[PDB]
This record gives C-alpha cells, sequence and structure tokens, in this order.
C-alpha cells in the first residue's frame, strides 16, 4: 500500500533546500524520486537554479520605499503576491489529502491554483476544496480523441476554470533515469483523464504516450472554439514558439522547461525568458517557472518580463510535511522573501519590479 | 593467456556511464585501460563530452510531430538511423568473437560498419559475419610500401567496401600514459596489415610508427587511382584541412579528434564541427565522432552539419558484455534516445534535424 | 553571560584566512556566526573576494621605484595608508573592551575610524579612546523620528565627527540564515540609538526594522541642514544611485554591498566600483569595501577609482584575539602587503596607484 | 646539516606531476617548500599551467611531415631543441652536486644554461662543469653598489657568458607563505654575490632586499657600457615594459611571471606572451617561461611568438633524483613530447611551429 504524508499543521524549515531534504522522511522512496529528479544527465535541471545569477539585482538606495506591496491585479483577480501554483500531477504521492489539501492551502494564501490533468482527485473535488471564489486554471493533457477533448473542456467550464493551460513540452516523457532505477509506477487513479488513462500501475512513459503527441496550432483553435476560455501555451522558450502560439489565438504564454524533467541539453528557463519577453512585447501575459527557490528569483523573472511566477517542487514538499498549512507556509516563505528583495531593490509595488533593470553577469 | 568477454545475449544497463563501469568486470585491466583512456592530461578527452552543452537544443512546441522517423537514405543505402560504427582496433580485446560479433550486430541493427586496419579478424571474416548486403566501409592505416598499399586496396574492393576512410590524425600515437603505466601490448595478430605489422606483443606506439607518417594529398590521389572508391579523410577539424582534402579529390569529410586519444590540448570535436561544416558547405557528406554518449549529442551534431554520427567506446563496452546482442542494444539505446529528442525538438525526419537551429550557450 | 575576547597583545597569524579560523576559539558561537556569515545562499558574499581577480595587476619592470610610500593626504588628514576602519556594529561581540579597544588601535595605526550607530560604547567613549587628534567619522542609522535624528547629529558634532556616513543599503536586514539557525540576539545595549533601540535580547531583523526604511534624497538634505558635515552615501553600486546622491548634496560616495550580508543575487562590490567611478568622474571622494583580504585587493580598488579602502571582518577578528594591539596588527598586515604590491607594480606613491591600468581577465 | 639528493643515474617517471611528487622523498621539507610553492593565494601560480588551454592546437592532416626536427639555430648556437634552463637559485637545495650537476646535464643535452646570481657554486665551477663549448647566459641580481656591479659583469665576461639576463620582477620577494610556515633560511653561500650577500641563514625576503630595488632603464645602459653583451629583460608582461626595455638598448625580452612566486593577482605568463609578441614585432628574440609541463605548452608558446622556452621546477626535480642524468632526462622528456606534438600538428621544423595558428578557446 502507498502511504504518503498525513500531518496537517505548521512545519519547521529555514529554506527550500532543508525542506526538500525533510520531505524524504514522509514521501515513499519511489514517489520522492519521481518528484525530485529530472531528465538525462540533469544539465538542464541544475542550470535552472544556477541561471538566476546570470542577471544581477542592483540594491538601489534612497528610493523612498517602505512596506512594499506584493498585491497583484491580474484580469479581475486580486492575488496576495505574483506567485501561483504550477500544475503538478498526482499530489497523492506527497500527502493523503492530495489536491484537496493543496487547493485549500493555495486558496487560503489567495492566489491562482493550476489543476493538473493527471490529478489524484476530480476537478469537482479541487473546486469544492478551494471554494467558489478561489481562482483556478485547468492544465490540459489532450486525448487523441476529440470527443474526449470536448468532454474534458465542458468539465473545466462547469468547474469555473478561468484559463486553459495547454502543456505542449511533454508530448513524450523525458529519459528520467531515477524512475527507471526505482521501477516507478503511479499508485492512484487519474480521474480527470479516466476516459483514456487508468493511472494505477502505469509507468511515467506510458501515461504521457496515452495523451496526444501530434499537438499543433489547430489544438489552440479547437480549445477556443469549444471552451471560450483564454488559452496559455506552456513550455514556450523561443520567438518561433511565441509567433506559432499567438498566430493560433493563444491569449497567454507560459515560459517553462518542465523543471528540467523533459529535454536534457536544452536551455535554462530563466535564460529563455529574455527571448520570449522580447517576442511577446507585452501583447499577452507571461507566466514563468522552473528552478524558483528564492524571492530574488521571483523578482528577477518579473523584472525580465514575467507577469506571474509559478512554484512546483517546493509547494509539494511543504504539502507532504504539513498539508494545507504546509503548502501555505511555502507561499508565505516566497512572499516574505519577495518583500525583503523589493525593499532592498527599491520597488514599492509589483509594477515597479517590472521597471527594474538587472545587470548581466559577465563573470558567471 | 588474454581472456575477453564470452557472453552472447541481453545486457542490463541504464546509460553509457554504468555500461562503461560494468565492462571493467569482463575486460582484462590492460585491455580496459587501452580502450577507456586518452592522451596526456585528458583535457581534450574530457572536453569532447562537455562540448555538446556549448550549444543548446530548443524544445519547440506545436510542431505537428508524432512517431519521428530515424530512417536515413545515404547514397544507395537505407540505414535504421543516422548512427554508424566507428573504426576501432582489436575487438578481441573486448570479446572472444571480436569483429565477427561486432559486424553481425551492426548488420542486424541495419547501419554502416567501419572496419579497422588493426582488426583482430580478416576483412573476409568481417564481410562473412555481416552478410553480403551489410554496408561496410574500410578504414586504412597505410603502409610506407606502395606495393602493400595496392594489395590492401584490392583486398578492400574484393570484400565489397563502399568507401575508404583514410585516418590521418594518428601518424604517431599520442602520449597515452595509462598504456605506459600498464605496460600494454596487443595480445592478437592484425591480419589485414600482416605484410608490415605482426600485432602480438607490440606496443601502441610501435604499431602506429609501423604505418605511414608522411601522409599528404598524394595519398588520396593514390587511393582514387587504385580503388575507384570514395575517400573520406578522418581527423579533419579546420577549414585548411577541408580545402587540402577536397582539392586532392576526397568525396567525404570525417570530423574527429580520435576520442581524445591523440593531441591533448586540441579542441573538442563538436566545437571543430562548426568550422568544418562552414568550409564544406554541403559539397560532400560529413561524418562526426568523439564523445557521443546521448541521443541529444547525435541530434546536435546533425543540426550542426553532420550527415552521420559514429559510435566508438560505448559500442565496444556493449560488445564486451553481450556480443552481437550487446552491441545492437547500444545502437538501439542511441536510436531510442534520438526518437525522444526528435519528438521534444519537433523534427519529424532526419532532414528536419539538419534544419534545427541550436542556441549558443553564453554561460558555459 | 556573553564572554568575548580579553587578550591585549601581539597575535600569531600568516593571512586573514587563518586569522578568521583562530577567532572561533575566543568568540562565542552565536556572535561568531553573526560576524562571519552573510545573506541567502552566499553567492554575493563569495563573489566579493573572487571578484578581485576579474581585473589583473601588471607587475611592471624598470619603473625606478624603491621604498614605496602609502602616506595618504585626504582633506586636512595625513593617514599612514589609504586604509580605514569600516563601521561594524557591537564590537562587544568580539572583545570585552569593544570600541574603546578598536578606536585606540586604529588611532595608533594612524587612519580614519568609522563609528557604527549600533556600537556597544557611547560616541563619547569612542572619542575619548581614540584621543582628540584621531580622525573619526559617524555612520548614521536614522530614526523614523526627526527630533531623535537632530539629537544624534548634534551628538556627532560634539564628538568631532569629520563626516556623516548615511548607510542606505540596510533599510531591512538580509535573510541571514546563520543568525536564524543560532537564534542570535544582541547581548549588549546600543547607547547611540538608545532613544529608539535597546539592543539587549533583540534580533538582527528587529534592530534594522527600528531604524528608518523610507530613506530618500530628503534625508541627505536634512543631515546637511542640521550638521554642516560632509555626507557620504554608503551602499552605492550604480550610476543612478550616484546621480540621486550628488543631486541631493552628498559630498562622498561609499561603494559597498555590506560584505554580502544584505541582497543575495546582487553584484560583487569590486565589479560595481567600475560603474560608480565612471559616474562620479572624480567629482567627490570614493570609499570602497566588501571582500578585501589582501594588499593586491586594496591596490586594484584604488587603481579602479577608490580614494580609500575600508576593512570590516578581518579587523574584528584581530580585535577579538589581541585587542588594540591585534586590530593594529591587521592594519599593519594590509599596509605591509600594499608596500610589496606597490614595489612589484612600479608605483612610488598612492597617486601613482590611481594611474595604474589593470588588465581585464577574459578567462575567469 | 642540510642533506640534498646524492643519486647520479636514470630515474623512473611518467610525467612532470609524478616527478614533482617523487622529489618529496629526497629534498628536505623546507627546501621542497621553497622550490614547489608560490605567492599569496596561488591564483597566478595555478593560472600559469591552466592558461595553455586558453589557446588550442589544431591537429592538421595531410601535412607531408615525418621525423620532425627540433634542431634550433639561435645566434651562432646549434641547440638540440628550442628549450633552455631557466635561472633558478641555490641548486644545492636539490642535489649535493648543485650547479655542477645541472650545468653538466644541460651541456650534454645541448642547450643554453642560464646561471643564477644566487647559485650555490661559483660561475667558474659552472663554466668548468659545462665545458668551454657549452652555451651559458648570466642572470644578474644587481647590487646597490656600481663598483660591485662592474666586478660581477667583468666576472661574467671572463666565464664566457653570451648574454646578461637582468631579472627585473623580483625587486622585493613575494608573500611566499610556505617559506613563512617553514621558517625557511638558505643553507649554503651565494659566492657570485658574496660582496653584498652571505646566503647562509638568510630569509628569502632578506636576500632580495640586499639586491637593487630601484631598477630603471639606466641599469640596461650600465650593463651595455661595461660588458658589451646582449641584455635580456626578464619579467616583461606588457607593451609598456617592451618599449621601456628596447628604448634603453635591450637586445632580448624574457616573458615570465617568475613561476607565480612574485605578484599574486597578476596574469598568467602565457596570456601576457600575446601582448608582448605584438609589441616586439620580431625586433628582438623572445624567451618564454612559467608553468611549462608538456611539449604542447612549448609548441603553443613558440606558435605565439616565443623563440625559446625555459624550464624551471621540473628540471630541479629531475636534478634532485638523478643528478646530471636526471636533469638531462627532463629535457629529453620535453624534446620527445615536442616531437610528438610537431608530427600531430604538421610542423616539420621549429620555424614551421612559429607559423602555426592556434584557435582561441571560447569555453574555458
Ligand atoms: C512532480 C511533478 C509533476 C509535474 C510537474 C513537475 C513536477 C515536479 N510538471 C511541471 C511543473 O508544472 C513545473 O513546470 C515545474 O515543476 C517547475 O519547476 P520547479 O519544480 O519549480 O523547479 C507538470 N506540468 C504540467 O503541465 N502538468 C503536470 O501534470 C506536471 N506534473
Ligand atoms: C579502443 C579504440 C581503438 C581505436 C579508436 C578508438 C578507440 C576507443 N579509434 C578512434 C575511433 O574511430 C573514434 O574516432 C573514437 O572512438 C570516437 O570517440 P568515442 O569513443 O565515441 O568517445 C580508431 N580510429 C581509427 O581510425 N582506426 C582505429 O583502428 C581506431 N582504433
Ligand atoms: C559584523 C558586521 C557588522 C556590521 C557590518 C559588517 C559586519 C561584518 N557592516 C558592513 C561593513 O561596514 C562593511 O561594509 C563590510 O564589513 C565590508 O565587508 P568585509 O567584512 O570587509 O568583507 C555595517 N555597516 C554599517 O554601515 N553599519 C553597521 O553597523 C555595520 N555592521
Ligand atoms: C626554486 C626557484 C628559484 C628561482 C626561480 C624559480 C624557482 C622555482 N626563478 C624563476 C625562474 O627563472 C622561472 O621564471 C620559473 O621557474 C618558471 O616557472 P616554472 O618553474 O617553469 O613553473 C628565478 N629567476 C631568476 O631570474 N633568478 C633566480 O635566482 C630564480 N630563482
Amino acid at each position: 500500500v502507498y502511504q504518503a504524508g498525513t500531518h496537517e499543521g505548521m512545519i519547521d524549515f529555514i529554506n527550500m533546500e532543508d525542506l526538500e531534504l525533510a520531505a524524504t522522511q514522509v514521501i515513499p522512496s519511489g514517489g520522492y524520486g519521481y518528484i525530485s529528479s529530472g531528465a538525462g544527465d540533469l544539465f538542464t535541471y541544475r542550470e535552472n537554479q544556477k541561471a538566476f545569477n546570470h542577471q544581477l539585482v542592483i540594491p538601489h538606495v534612497l528610493k523612498d520605499v517602505e512596506l512594499p506591496d506584493t498585491t497583484t491585479y491580474f484580469s479581475d483577480e486580486t492575488l496576495a503576491a505574483p506567485i501561483i501554483m504550477a500544475p503538478v500531477a498526482a499530489h497523492g504521492l506527497a500527502h493523503e489529502q492530495a489536491e484537496k489539501a493543496s487547493a485549500k492551502g493555495v486558496s487560503e494564501f489567495g492566489t491562482i491554483y493550476t489543476a493538473s490533468s493527471y490529478a489524484s482527485c476530480t476537478l469537482e473535488e479541487i473546486r469544492a476544496a478551494g471554494g467558489p471564489e478561489a481562482p483556478q486554471w485547468f492544465q490540459f493533457y489532450m486525448s487523441k480523441d476529440d470527443g474526449i477533448n470536448l468532454d474534458i473542456l465542458e468539465m473545466a467550464k462547469r468547474n469555473g476554470a478561468k484559463a486553459v493551460v495547454l502543456t505542449a513540452d511533454a508530448t513524450v516523457g523525458g529519459n528520467r533515469e531515477t524512475d527507471r532505477r526505482n521501477g516507478f509506477t503511479f499508485p492512484l487513479p487519474m480521474p480527470i483523464v479516466q476516459a483514456y488513462q487508468s493511472g494505477v500501475g502505469q509507468t511515467m512513459d506510458a501515461v504521457y504516450k496515452s495523451s496526444k503527441q501530434k499537438l499543433s496550432p489547430k489544438d489552440i483553435e479547437f480549445i477556443t472554439t469549444h471552451s471560450e476560455l483564454p488559452v496559455y501555451v506552456k513550455g514556450v522558450q523561443s520567438e518561433d514558439d511565441v509567433y506559432r502560439s499567438l498566430d493560433a489565438g493563444a491569449q497567454g504564454i507560459w515560459v517553462s522547461n518542465h523543471g528540467g524533467r523533459q529535454l536534457d541539453g536544452g536551455p535554462a528557463s530563466f535564460d529563455s525568458l529574455r527571448y520570449v519577453a522580447e517576442a511577446v512585447d507585452k501583447r499577452v501575459p507571461i507566466v514563468f517557472d522552473s528552478g524558483v527557490r528564492r524571492g530574488q528569483h521571483i523578482f528577477k523573472a518579473i523584472a525580465s518580463g514575467a507577469d506571474l511566477v509559478a512554484i512546483g517542487r517546493p509547494a509539494i514538499y511543504g504539502l507532504s510535511l504539513g498539508g494545507s498549512t504546509g503548502i501555505k507556509q511555502v507561499f508565505d516563505f516566497f512572499k516574505t522573501e519577495l518583500e525583503m528583495v523589493m525593499q532592498l531593490a527599491g520597488t514599492q509595488t509589483v509594477e515597479d519590479i517590472k521597471n527594474a533593470k538587472l545587470r548581466e553577469n559577465r563573470f558567471m
């Protein structure tokens, strides 16, 4: 039997590194390997966190700032901070209460929750746990069957999704050698995609291969036609990918390399953000993720063209140790660090962060 | 008595690093040192594998790709993948069945086998083991005696060689200090070059010095005159070397630094490929080798101007552990990784890989 | 009870690294952690010392130099060397005699002493210990209350401060995780700021938050209006910060990142010095600090536009082990190294150092 | 009593790294520390050997080369190879037979021997040991007394010195902290400089301070006036130093940073060679040293503008273990490696090395 974390309450940590280590005590070895590792030789995975010091934040002085405000106005939403929950599969790997605990905690922090197509819970349970005023987005792993795709989009609409995130950088799984060494298989169902994927006893490789490989601009047009919700393309790391996405009617761009879990030997996401921000030229919102472990990383991403920054692994480690309380403590850690960075950089508001100029590191 | 690997069947490995370590259990210490190490302080040897992350592969999205096809049309050949066997001396160091096992396995995978002048078997045995439809090339370590050179070329013709690979970067042996520490000598004859070299009990240094040092463009003209087979020059790493080769009538260029076994303090082969591809300007085919351990390395070489990528040490480690089955499993490992990279990069066919644009890594 | 160093006399050390290690034997663990560590992941802290080899000193020959002279004419002062004491809080953490021992030792060496607002002693005790001819500057952590600010400035005037150093890069404390792990609190009062801060049992974070966060150019104008002393802005690392400071009437610029204790992910101070020196264009004096551990670091800073270089941690380690004798030995170590560097670089006087041209390191 | 090496005969080594380690068995700890270490934090010392891979040697093919010839015509001399003995103090630290053993071995190899002013033997003994046809140069540490300087120059003339090497980069000693830790003092006299320096029981720092600090172009004119021998300036690493030297009548330039023993935080000598070669523009010969441990290092220096390359520490380690036989084996190691590099680079003669083009390493 697979037994995940069961604690609901305050957790003890200093930073995201000791939090990651502490989670090894409550997540079964195979599940921990699935969450913690990445593709191939882990070049791209390691580069994600290193890349934030490719650009240096200037601690400006005499900027007439106190009590910096992380409050973020995004569409008709008011967020506590420009920090959201990334779509992460199978929260039941981390905590018994799974996406019910994560959706409740992110709702209570007061920011956007992105639900995974590969969730351990139904979208109905995710909406119920967050409450009716919780801002929730739906991340779509599409079927090869358009009937099933219409059914999943109608289901996202019923549950009040405010955007559809088409993940386009996992048409097949990466060469995740920790999963291979562990003989990893999923312990729980995936109810949202149950029409094409059963989850239980399936390999990582098998699950991605059950979804659609031949994604194209026609898939954005399909989602627009049948849902009327704004479409974000996730995995965008170049100008060519921006123009393909916007020409097909995308209303958002999500810069990511899937936390270094996919194509080893590719760039760090933070380096790609510069190319993507130039191509987008503020025409649509940008979400950024992959390697974020400090407030200074969030500041640098927003200064470089991100409107929102998404959190993956650190939120899952917090969930494993403390449930809803634990995941909210991780968002609070990032908000508290961002407030410190805003004061020392001289930015009163999130819009002021966007206008900050970083210095390129010539000696990395 | 020298006792190499004897197993014929499926081998257990994750990647080429644990395969290299596993081979230490079946290859005698001196033979393992000869295969595994390189020249001088090993700067050039280490740089070969590191250099693939000097250029970054973009994981494009919405590229309308599924079931990527590695099938490669090269001259009148149909190859399983754009991946061939490099010429490697003395396979009897690795497996009792030597080049009979390696030629059979590479034939069954369905790609080009390059036979070494310093083989443990005759070219007749190599042709017999591969079968009459197996695509085979002949790698030439020339004699100082032109009579012997005519005899060896007529022998290559009789055995249906489709190209002659003139190896030009080993006129003398490098300073291979592992061979010195081990007191390495060859345990087996070298029948192809028996007219000038006996093999048994000879040092690495002695064998290279028995071949021709004063290679020049006149040697390409000699091979053309007497064989009528296309000549590839192997070891080409600069524009000057391309023009010398093509002006003398070469019909192919093989970019290599001999797996870091020759001139320590020289460039990584993958970095040299850019200079060579610019000079060749698609006038003749390019083969690339040295440091290839992943599908992403093959993808990057082809995107950078290679038509074919050759495998050395990893194929020999597979041979040592599993014979024909083992060497085919190594080619299958590279083909399976290349299919994963093609799907995540957005390339349907090998010609699409050639049109991919890599991003230079400004933070190596 | 908190028990610091008590020795007054000569100490045994080779360089500042073994001095830092030796101090662990006499400074209580919590105090040692407070002095020795820095912010976040310590990127900026480590980069400070590494950055001095971003620029290379040319050992010129035949320069007609002997007995190089470090004597420095600064305003109406004659200093032994262009090397001064940085403002460092709470010397009682290091030695029982606290700022009485440090002010006496720096006076006897013959250079500027910068008194911290967060001193363990009164400014009256600091002036008494240095003697009436000792050059002393006052470092200001401002109150939120302008009445208290007028009182502190009148107090600096009474004690013969020759400049006011407005520290502007610590409006809040950095994420100093060693202090968090140690549960660090200050053991002694802070008499200079007693009107707003009691010191005893207070966290690092609490003390900075008791001072003024909303520093602006109006604060320079306030100090000028009420003290008539030259104002230096400390923490300046960019052109924008120079122009803000000078436009508000600053008569000096102090380039610093607070010894890597504040905004992790910011530049090394030595790299920032180039940008600041270009903007200042010799209009006002420049003080430089953060990471100085060798004479070559002082030489490089002065060649790059610094008029004076300030010493922090190394002076405190010397104080802990030897009191007034020990801190003077640290200044003597830096002066002796600077004399060696001046002879080998070919600079007879400090003005000659300013005219030296460094070579940028293209291979860091 | 100080007891150095006593063996005369063949020594067992692979490369200069295991030779350096083996010498620890025969050189007393204090002497070994004096020979093996360098200044300050050893940045410049470590950079010397690393810097050779800042520029990459192209292994050219089809260059029509065999039996490469290292024979070097320099002035009226015929050298075995473009490889000479650097001036190194006090060979009695390494071997009982001191400079008698080193001069005999270098004479028998057939190249230039540079005698140190701080030799353990007289120049008469050095000339007698080398024989009358041995090419010998005299390295000058000048006195503050011009009478003593005239006496030393007349002595160099009597002993048939063919050049005077004015060492200009050691006007004072570097901060050699191994010597400090060891309490190092010289065990033997320095007969050449006995008029101003006794040697026995003296520190490194004291010996350099007894020589002339205020070296200037007037000192080149003095040597020319009183000896009529060509003057080389040693320690030249910039254009300014070339023009100062040539304007004063120098007939040679010796590029060096004194093996990283002097100004820590300065450039690697191999990097400085490019700047010096451009300024000299073949107007006078260039000697190069500091960090040479391989044939590829000698090749790269000559391709970059050096006419001769000098050997320091490796020659002293060979001397300690094998006397005249041992030091000749070290020169033979370098000649044998240079022959291998010349064959693989495609250079028939030393003049061909000068015309080789290196590729700058963009990924160091
Ligand atoms: C365990 C786990 C599982 C998933 C993911 C990640 C991880 C760690 N990610 C990728 C995710 O959205 C995000 O891009 C990364 O997690 C960001 O990198 P960091 O984890 O913050 O370093 C992911 N993305 C997505 O679109 N759908 C999914 O179902 C998942 N599943
Ligand atoms: C044990 C061994 C033996 C040989 C070689 C290599 C090795 C490892 N190589 C060089 C070979 O063709 C190829 O360039 C390298 O092996 C490529 O580097 P990797 O081994 O893939 O890293 C080689 N090349 C050649 O032209 N003729 C030969 O006989 C040999 N022999
Ligand atoms: C223990 C301690 C305490 C303080 C400081 C530093 C340290 C180490 N610093 C910063 C100081 O002035 C200086 O910028 C740095 O010390 C310089 O870096 P190094 O210590 O030389 O590496 C500091 N600066 C300031 O303006 N007022 C203060 O009260 C203090 N307090
Ligand atoms: C033990 C020892 C002693 C000396 C030296 C070096 C060493 C190691 N060197 C410097 C020498 O000429 C040369 O520049 C360096 O040795 C070159 O660096 P490598 O030793 O080859 O790395 C030196 N130079 C000089 O001009 N006169 C001298 O008396 C000495 N003495």
